[PDB]
């Protein structure tokens, strides 16, 4: 009972160390921040999941195009053009997501070290 | 530059003034404000998605009243399954709603352990 326990070990170990330095935040914070940190990484993974899933739809669309009169279409974009810029968007988004998760990991490492206890992964 | 960097500063300087005369290191307040702001944003995007799906559903119900039929096996009709689409959605919206209450509490608690504002 359960991960509550490993938090405790984390806490007890630092309490021992503090009873004997650097930046230290109150030990009551460690479970609250480990939870927070964990929500945040989860939220990122689910964004990464979605972009993957949407990239997979895109691939399927390209498969359809290649498989399957035409008209004029105006001053707009063809469906093929629409798909190519779908991919572009998706790939920029996936880059955005990748840096966001590096930024977030850094932030959490900074928080750890200001706090004086572990929290990441 | 300026922007929210300034506001954080006023938050920090103010508390530094009180501390000079539970405490977390003041350098934490900007990192924690960012973090907290992310979490509420992530939450809101979820509330949005679920709203958007409850809207898709309302649309299905409408299409159903508008518009031949076989035996269908030992399963659920189109209207049966839409009705359960709505049930799931309503539950998700409820879990989403409690989650954001729990999350606010956590941040207030964090605030109080830290000794500075964050929401």
């Amino acid at each position: 009972n359960h991960t509550e326990m490993e938090n405790l070990r984390v806490q007890l170990e630092e309490a021992e160390r503090r009873l004997e330095n650097g930046s230290q935040a109150p030990l009551a914070l460690q479970p609250l921040l480990r939870r927070t940190c964990e929500n945040e990484m989860a939220f990122l993974e689910k964004q990464r999941q979605d972009c993957f899933k949407e990239m997979k739809e895109a691939i399927e669309m390209v498969d359809r195009l290649q498989k399957k009169s035409l008209k004029l279409a105006t001053g707009a974009a063809s469906t093929s053009d629409q798909v190519d810029s779908k991919i572009f968007a998706l790939k920029s988004r996936m880059e955005k997501i990748h840096t966001l998760t590096r930024e977030t990991q850094e932030r959490w490492l900074q928080i750890e070290s200001l706090c004086g206890f572990p929290l990441l992964y």
